[PDB]
């Protein structure tokens, strides 16, 4: 059974991580190949580290703060956060986190699903830029 | 360190299913909540069935056949396919399958990951159509 | 030539061009270029000697017509986006700019209006806004 | 009257020029205030020059050549061309030219209509760029 759920995660293209919520600083104890391709970091450089290493220059500190609180309160969270690949390229990370609890209700882990939506959001920005330039002229008219 | 993967799959929004390659006609033995939302079918109405119940008259037979061949040859595949929700609502399904083999190298299951990319397909079509409209404001 | 050249210039404008007589009652159209004929679908016979309001229809924004009328009576220029209708009853968005025409004594004699169908650009916007619905949710 | 057309041309925001097809190098004999505002050149720096002075490094040679042909063949033409204002600021010129013949059928002038369509173009460019992006996704 379990073998097959692992292989399901291994098959997913989105980044999947599991962090240990009973160790200090919620270290990554698993990542899938999709996380390697998404971030540019091999697993050897991922395991045992907090995910915050993905953050960079323009990452929004408010979003990081909202994420921090969710985790410390053992709650799910779904944010869009600016992250950076190992090569320094920025990417927009549609990030979802969910707590894992055992039969006693003890928080043991977090799961995290990371999806690159750079292309999608970049297309919005350009479309909205073209469209704002138009509606501004219709405002004068 | 086994149920943690299950939970990870449970939280995946994209549809995830597992079919049993040993049982006849590859019955679905698992689907996450993501699949229930995608298809409109509660898991109780999904389990035990072949995924072809998502197909309908407008599904491209060439895509289906190509997929059938990959599965009979125990190979991975990736296809864009028209599916139907329980309510008949059509959608574009970005379907990727992967074989699962035990340590003996026997094929025991397929993993299926389905994403509704309807909005993405429409987005391109709409943006292309808009482009033409705007290009029409300038002769040449 | 001299006068005639400018005539061919005005005829070269693909954009609709009308000259209205600002002395005659009801500011009638005295001239319209071929571009205006193509835009509206009205031949020059069915245009010349009519007020341009014949282009307006059920959904035409009364506010826009009001701002447009004000400037005219005040011999001032104006630029508006207005819904008009073609002879075949087809609606179109009219990017309309009008300018007053004064003689050597500075007396308002005519108006000059330039019409451009921007229906395509509006349509494109509609298509983009529709494509953004998905993301916006 | 036909004196109307002239004063009308003087109001239009769009550029209007007349060139003499008989004189050497098709000089501009007339430009409206719109042409002055569009190009940023006072009419004294316009009249008696060929319109090519608006062209610059990024101007497409194929378009220029296509235009040159039509002018020598005494035909109409309609092109979209990159021009430069006096300040060195580029703009997209929708250029519509027509030949003016006399009663003999002899070519005497050209009428030029210049419209700044930069915004329209820049709109198309942003969409094309957005489409590259959204295509990646699929
Ligand atoms: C399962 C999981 C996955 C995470 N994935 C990411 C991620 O991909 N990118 C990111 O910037 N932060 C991610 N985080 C959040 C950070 O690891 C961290 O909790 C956050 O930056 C709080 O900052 P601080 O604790 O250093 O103040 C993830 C957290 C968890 C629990
Ligand atoms: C794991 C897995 C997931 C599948 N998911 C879908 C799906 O979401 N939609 C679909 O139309 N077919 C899906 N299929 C394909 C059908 O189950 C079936 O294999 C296909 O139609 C083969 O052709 P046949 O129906 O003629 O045998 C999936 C197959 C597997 C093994
Ligand atoms: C030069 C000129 C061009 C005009 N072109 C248009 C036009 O293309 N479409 C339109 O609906 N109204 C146009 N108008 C406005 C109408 O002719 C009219 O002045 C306006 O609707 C004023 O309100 P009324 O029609 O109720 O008097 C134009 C006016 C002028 C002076
Ligand atoms: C009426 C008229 C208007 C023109 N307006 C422009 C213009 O606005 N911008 C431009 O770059 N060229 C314009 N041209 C083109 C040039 O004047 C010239 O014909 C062309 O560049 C020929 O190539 P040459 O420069 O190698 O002689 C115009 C030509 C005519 C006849």
């Amino acid at each position: 059974r379990d073998e097959i759920f692992r292989i399901a995660v291994e098959t997913i293209l989105a980044g999947v991580v599991i962090t240990d919520a009973q160790l200090p600083d919620y270290p990554i104890v698993y990542c899938n190949p999709g996380f390697v391709q998404l971030t540019g970091y091999p697993s050897e450089e991922v395991l045992g580290r907090n995910c915050r290493f993905l953050q960079g220059p323009a990452t929004n500190p408010e979003t990081v703060a909202r994420l921090r609180r969710a985790i410390h309160e053992g709650r799910p969270a779904h944010v869009l956060l600016l992250n950076y690949r190992k090569d320094g390229q920025p990417f927009w990370n549609d990030l979802r986190i969910a707590p894992v609890r055992d039969v006693e209700g003890r928080l043991t882990h977090f799961v995290g699903i990371q999806s690159d939506v750079s292309a999608k959001v970049e297309g919005v920005r350009l479309l909205e830029q073209a469209l704002e330039e138009w509606r501004s002229t219709v405002d004068t008219l």
